[PDB]
């Protein structure tokens, strides 16, 4: 079926939970043996969210190459994304090592450091120009260059230096600051505006390594971001845009990381975002 009318048919019939459970039942199951090794317990935020072995990002280290991060490679859309958990106190250096090694231009953050009164990820970037951060375990230096605070999101320019080689690179930090503590946003308009700002920066384009996207577990909000981006790109590329099937795209993405889209409300929000976004792309 088309998307917008499938949408009203699920709303009128109140069957979002049943649609979402079907997706969960049909989703891929692949091994995640490296994630579960005892030496990696303090590298995982949640025991039930792990990268598959076949798609995990490897750190360029011989001691321990593990990080909780996955490469989502979308062949028809010609887009790639790295989805990862919010960094932990003992993985902030690994996080920036990955950004460096994978040649990423942008980092997309969809959570606040504290939500619901608890810490959802480490404070992993510097908050003042004159107070830079040094990650001694991976030999990197990170400096805040500029910051632009808007009503729904903040964009930061960061300088990452590889202290071994003295090479430097400019990284863009895109921080969506207004996702509610509970539920999903009422309107997708600010989320779509944010997606378009990431696109306009070059961070999603083939001349750079994959964008790094995270929330707390790296599967819910993060899944919503890449699912909406890929569906809208496919609607522009195909002769028949009404052939784009958001449930099939989501199942393809779940071949590369488990659990993408965590609730039926996130599934409905993803439909809403793609539907509204497809009208703005043209008019
Ligand atoms: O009939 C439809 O459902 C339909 C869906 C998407 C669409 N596009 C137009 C071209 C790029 C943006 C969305 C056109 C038609």
């Amino acid at each position: 079926m088309e998307m917008e009318k499938e949408f009203e048919q699920i709303d009128k019939s109140g069957s979002w939970a049943a649609i979402y459970q079907d997706i969960r039942h049909e989703a891929s199951d692949f091994p995640s043996r490296v994630a579960k090794l005892p030496k990696n317990k303090n590298r995982n935020r949640y025991r039930d969210v792990s990268p598959f072995d076949h798609s995990r990002i490897k750190l360029h280290q011989e001691d321990n190459d593990y990080i909780n991060a996955s490469l989502i490679k979308m062949e028809e859309a010609q887009r790639s994304y790295i989805l990862t958990q919010g960094p932990l106190p003992n993985t902030v250096g690994h996080f920036w090592e990955m950004v460096w090694e994978q040649k990423s231009r942008g980092v997309v953050m969809l959570n606040r450091v504290m939500e619901k009164g608890s810490l959802k990820c480490a404070q992993y970037w510097p908050q003042k120009e004159e107070k830079e951060m040094i990650f001694e375990d991976t030999n990197l230096k990170l400096t805040l260059i500029s910051e632009d605070i808007k009503s729904y999101y903040t964009v930061r320019q960061l300088e990452l230096e590889n202290l071994t080689t003295q090479e430097t690179r400019e990284i863009l930090h895109f921080h969506y600051t207004t996702w509610p503590d509970f539920g999903v946003p009422e309107s997708p308009a600010s989320f779509l505006n944010f997606l378009f700002k990431v696109r306009e920066s070059g961070s999603l384009s083939p001349e750079h390594g994959p964008v790094v996207v995270h929330c707390s577990a790296g599967i819910g909000r993060s899944g919503t971001f890449c699912l909406a981006d890929t569906c809208l790109l496919l609607m522009d590329k195909r002769k028949d845009p009404s052939s784009v099937d958001i449930k099939k795209v989501l199942l393809e993405m779940r071949k590369f990381r488990m659990g993408l889209i965590q609730t039926a409300d996130q599934l409905r929000f993803s439909y809403l975002a793609v539907i509204e976004g497809a009208k703005f792309i043209m008019g």
